[PDB]
This record gives C-alpha cells, structure tokens and sequence, in this order.
C-alpha cells in the first residue's frame, strides 16, 4: 500500500496574506516545535511504505505535517490564521486517531501540542 501525493503547499490562483498573526505562527509556533527533540517524526509526511504502515493512508483521509506547515507559511500560502492553525490541529488529531494511547509518538505529540496550545494562547491581536 503506496503513499499518496503530499497535501498542496503552492497554489497561485489562492488568495493569501501575510498578517502580523502568520508571521507570530512561522517565527514562534513553527520554530519552536520544529527545534524540539521530539519533532522529528512530525517533520515529514508520514513514509507508510517505509513505516510498514499499509492502513495509515486508509485512516487517516486529512494528513498533515509540520514540513508542509512550515513550506505552507514559508511560501505564504495561508489567508489567515485559522486556517494554520486547524493545520496543526490536524497533525495532532490525526496521530491520536491512528495511535494507541501511551504509545511513544502519542507522547511526542502531547508534548509538542502542550507548547502549542502555550504559544496560540498568546497570538497577537491582529494588526
Ligand atoms: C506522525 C506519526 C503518526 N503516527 C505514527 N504511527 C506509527 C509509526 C510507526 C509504527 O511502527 C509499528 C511497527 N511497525 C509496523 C509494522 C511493523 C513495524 C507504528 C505507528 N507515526 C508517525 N510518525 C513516525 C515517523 C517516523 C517514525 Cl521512525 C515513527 N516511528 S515511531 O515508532 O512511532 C517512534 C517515533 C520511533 C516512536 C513514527
């Protein structure tokens, strides 16, 4: 059971800005889970062929990633704030959808949400 096509990460014909939020979620958010030891298996699509993971692409229909998320904001790609944040929200439920709970990589993402949930609650107001 093959990998599917990543999500989109370049779009012209998308409307999009680069707000003093976004700006907050790439410089802040993104860079701080991203440098955090437990990032790494969040950092690319998921390789469930080389995982040996033939179901995950069957459960998981929305499949998100801190590497897109990060090409996403590099590339300006968002129209607002909400829409990177439902990105992470994403990632995050998607790895407690597929796995079991107390497994090590739901324990990676509990505590990359954690930091998370304590940089969203400071996002600027919008400028
Ligand atoms: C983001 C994400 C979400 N869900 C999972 N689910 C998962 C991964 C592998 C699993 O193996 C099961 C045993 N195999 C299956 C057949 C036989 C062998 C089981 C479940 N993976 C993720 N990314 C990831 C990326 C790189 C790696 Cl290396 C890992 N591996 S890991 O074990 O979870 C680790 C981070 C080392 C704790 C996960």
């Amino acid at each position: 059971s093959m990998n599917p096509p990543p999500p989109e990460t370049s779009n012209p014909n998308k409307p999009k800005r680069q707000t003093n939020q976004l700006q907050y979620l790439l410089r802040v958010v993104l860079k701080t889970l991203w440098k955090h030891q437990f990032a790494w298996p969040f950092q690319q699509p998921v390789d469930a062929v080389k995982l040996n993971l033939p179901d995950y692409y069957k459960i998981i229909k929305t499949p998100m990633d801190m590497g897109t998320i990060k090409k996403r904001l590099e590339n300006n790609y968002y129209w607002n704030a909400q829409e990177c944040i439902q990105d992470f929200n994403t990632m995050f439920t998607n790895c407690y959808i597929y796995n079991k709970p107390g497994d090590d990589i739901v324990l990676m993402a509990e505590a990359l949400e954690k930091l998370f949930l304590q940089k969203i609650n400071e996002l600027p107001t919008e400028e």
